[PDB]
């Protein structure tokens, strides 16, 4: 495994009303950021995700453009969001 | 309070499930839906989540966006928030 525990942690069950700051990609600074633009639930990022269609280059594309996430950031919150739905969709 | 295509959304993944698995998504809701970008129900359940849920706005983008009625948008926001009840 090279995923980050954040990852492995997120993957591994429902998401229920967890904060962004699960997210594998999203710590604090990211996370405060996406919270003041009304992204406050994990959820809700799934939700662009998935109005994006799951698409990569668009999410991380969109989270960049959202909270300045960097590549690895992005790339990091897509696979984590990718896994999820894969198991729990 | 149910018809038995919501039960049947509501009881497993939705997959790769196209939007006219959604209760009160009809084919002319469906074909509305699909032209707009929302082929599949998952992106639906996006836009749903993207409002964080909420009935009023979620209803109120449904009607907007393909047309849905009073009782087809009510059919589908219980659909997906039945369906994230259970699997979100």
């Amino acid at each position: 495994m090279t995923t980050s525990q954040k990852h492995r942690d997120f993957v591994a069950e429902p998401m229920g009303e967890k904060p962004v700051g699960s997210l594998a990609g999203i710590g604090e600074v990211l996370g405060k950021k996406l919270e003041e633009r009304g992204f406050d639930k994990a959820y809700v990022v799934l939700g662009q995700f998935l109005v994006l269609k799951k698409d990569e280059d668009l999410f991380r594309e969109w989270l960049k453009d959202t909270c300045g996430a960097n590549a690895k950031q992005s790339r990091d919150c897509f696979g984590c969001l990718r896994e999820w739905c894969d198991a729990f969709l």
